């Protein structure tokens, strides 16, 4: 019932209560654990209860739980959804739980922010061209000069899921992939296929390295629109080295916005498809996954060459000299650029904070271990070796199905 | 019910049916997972089924599923049972069981080389001085002069649960840790408690930073005797780095043979409570958590330090720097003094090689992800990219409490 978990280098013992309250499922089972697995409309009758957990929750929050209040918006959803089989939440609510569905989020380290998110409420929009515009306005208010600020826009709920709104980038902001006759990959690879769908749809691509693709806005279930984010809009940063003149010669950049936009907001019931949200980046995301990944931009033997390592065999540990090198420039380039960004370290230091005040506060914290340790230098983090629960609260984000895969044009 | 994995660097699937064979459980349900906690006598009735499952499973290895010969095996086993209330494993069952309780070890991402274990069946042994000598001829063997073989120990099994062997010891060599007055701790902490207990029961402790440990042995549920592995059988390496001609002067050495000694071997429903294992060290395991954990010897700083690295601020990645260069005089240490030793780049290439290999032949491999993919540079090797499944298989190798927390002391 009560679980602990035990953080084997300062010896602290918390215990989860919180997980009682799961929902949802995990993957796993008594006799399997699928913990290291990427990817494990509704009826008024399904509805129904979702919507009373979710109000219970909020009027609790508000120490008014049971109180009249409470009762009568719990009577008037409930008319709601006899009726229209479907309910609007109250702007408090949405904000609400927007904030929860970040701080459920068991995958994000850097969830201690999580009660500053700042929302945009997007209910109202009903075309491609005012989904462009909210998108625009989320983009500068979040970049805000470089001085970041963590924001999400949400967009109208579905309804029969014949008119979803849907942003089709996986990103607001992602540099373009092209398979080029050489075989090889120009720009991103993780993007090719996404790229072709809109080259196809006449984007003028510069087909370069460093291209940033345009929105494919769907509204209301229509098809979708393209459109150029204004350049101006778009912060970017050169990335050079503190001391290897040569590195800034590599011709690398990257974009200071992460703002992921195909996932699906869940809130009483209640699915927000199309809920782009940014934050702020964790220096790995960017030097080891994006630029090192085999798949990605792959740049460390090059980078491990022009430092002119033995890579001869793998056991001089070329490839992690040079990837700390090239993280060091990550982080060097943004904070000489006054771009807000956190290292690996101060961040998971953060997030174990964030975890204690959690587990006091809330009794708990659910969080997925094969996603908040980074992927350089595991163990030298405070993560590593802090046991984690990972469970399912709501309201939370949900991965959905690309588009491309379920539109009927 | 098929189960699919994918690799995301590679898009290769592979699709799961050993995991059918799982009985055992995983500390996780359809509400939570557990997977990146540390630590999540039988009866005739209990004993029965578990000696078919593992008879089975052994005749079928050998094709001769079935055959006369299985069939008054089983005969042969519960007879024994019923009348003895357990029963012994012919050799080649026990080599056939300790094998396998590797290759369905989740956390060892050198299962590779499982096959070719060399077993030493010590269930002869009858005294604490037998199972040093065992002891002393697994050390040498293991060690080979630096050109290491992995092997395994295998002292009697549990009857009552009043005679058990055991190995005290929680790796056949290890470092004393000795608490200070003043807080601080020299050599390991992570062997303070056990070095303690050394000391209490006789061990004159040197008290340097690299004193290697005695054995503490248990014979047949007899109070523990102490005893000294002789030095020359001790093999150790001293740390230098091949560019930083200071590191040399840090002072810092290790031994060569990593040999687990305080789990328990489960096969066929008996149970090996005293059951060293050795196998041969992945740089990290050094480098990376005995030399750098908070809690372990706690050298980055130092290291930092004589680097001239800026330590203001983490955003520097002063941390990584110096661990980097660590790890790579551990390799070249181990390489030049030529002992063997695996880098993870190359360790966990192996291991995917592997665990592909069982997915077609054997049709699965469960493996621990939070345990397989290394404590640094973790997604630049291609165990952090594949997915994997985690389930418990028997022939085992499982935790045990420490003995000295169980043991009722005879005097
Ligand atoms: C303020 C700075 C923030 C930091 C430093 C941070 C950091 C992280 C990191 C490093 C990841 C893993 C990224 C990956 O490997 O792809 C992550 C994942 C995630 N974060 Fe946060 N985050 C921040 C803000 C946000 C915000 C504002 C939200 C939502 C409102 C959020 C929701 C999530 C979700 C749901 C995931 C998992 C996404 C997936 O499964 O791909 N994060 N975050
Ligand atoms: C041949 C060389 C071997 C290599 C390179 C290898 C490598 C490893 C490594 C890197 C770990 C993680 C250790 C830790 O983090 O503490 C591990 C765990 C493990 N290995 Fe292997 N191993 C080898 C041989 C063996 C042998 C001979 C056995 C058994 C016969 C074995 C049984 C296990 C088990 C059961 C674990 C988990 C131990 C625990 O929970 O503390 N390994 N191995
Ligand atoms: C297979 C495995 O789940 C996958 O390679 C992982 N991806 C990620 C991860 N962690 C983060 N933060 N992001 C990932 O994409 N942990 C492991
Ligand atoms: C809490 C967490 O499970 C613990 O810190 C871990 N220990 C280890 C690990 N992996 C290995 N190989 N060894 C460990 O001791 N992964 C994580
Ligand atoms: N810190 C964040 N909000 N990250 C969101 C995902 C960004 C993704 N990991 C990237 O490298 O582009
Ligand atoms: N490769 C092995 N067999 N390792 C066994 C565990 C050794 C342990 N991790 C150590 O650093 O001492
Ligand atoms: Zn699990």
């Amino acid at each position: 019932r009560f679980l602990k978990v035990k953080n084997w280098e300062t010896d602290v013992v918390l215990t989860d209560t919180l997980h009682l309250k799961s929902t949802l499922e995990t993957g796993c089972t008594e006799h399997i654990c699928m913990g290291s697995i990427m990817l494990p409309v509704r009826t008024k009758d399904q509805l129904f209860p979702l919507a009373k957990e979710f109000l219970d929750q909020y009027y609790s929050s508000i120490k008014r739980f049971g109180s009249k209040a409470h009762m009568d918006r719990l009577e008037e959803v409930n008319k709601e959804i006899e009726s229209t089989s479907t309910y609007q939440l109250k702007d408090t609510e949405l904000i609400y739980g927007a904030k929860h569905a970040w701080r459920n989020a068991s995958r994000c380290v850097g969830r201690i922010q999580w009660s500053k998110l700042q929302v945009f409420d997007a209910r109202d929009c009903t075309t491609a061209h005012g989904m462009f515009n909210y998108i625009c306005n989320h983009v500068k208010y979040a970049t805000n000069k470089g001085n970041l600020r963590s924001a999400i826009t949400i967009f109208p709920q579905r309804t029969d899921g014949k008119h979803d709104f849907r942003v089709w980038n996986s990103q607001l902001i992602r540099y373009a992939g092209y398979k080029q006759p050489d075989g090889s990959t120009l720009g991103d690879p993780a993007n090719v296929q996404f790229t072709e769908i809109c080259i196809q749809q006449g984007w003028k691509a510069p087909r370069g390295r460093f291209d940033v693709l345009p929105l494919l806005l769907q509204a209301n279930g229509n098809d979708p629109e393209l459109f150029q984010i204004p350049p101006e809009l778009v912060l970017e940063v050169p990335i050079r080295h503190p001391k290897f003149d040569w590195f800034k010669d590599l011709g690398l950049k990257w974009y200071g916005l992460p703002a992921v936009s195909n996932m699906l907001l869940e809130i009483g019931g209640l699915e927000f498809s199309a809920c782009p949200f940014s934050g702020w980046y964790m220096g790995t995301e960017i030097g080891v996954r994006d630029y090192c990944d085999n798949s990605r931009y792959n740049i460390l033997e090059e980078v491990a060459k022009k430092m002119d390592l033995d890579m001869r065999k793998t056991s001089s540990l070329w490839k992690d000299q040079a990837l700390v090198e090239i993280n060091i420039a990550v982080l060097y380039s943004f904070q000489s650029d006054k771009v807000t960004i956190v290292d690996h370290h101060s961040a998971t230091e953060s997030f174990i904070k964030h975890m204690e005040n959690e587990y006091r506060c809330r009794g708990g914290c659910p969080a997925d271990w094969v996603w908040i340790v980074p992927p350089m230098s595991g163990s030298i983090t405070p993560v590593f070796h802090q046991e984690m629960l990972n469970y399912r609260l709501t309201p939370s984000f949900e991965y959905q199905p690309d588009p491309w895969n379920t539109h009927v044009w």
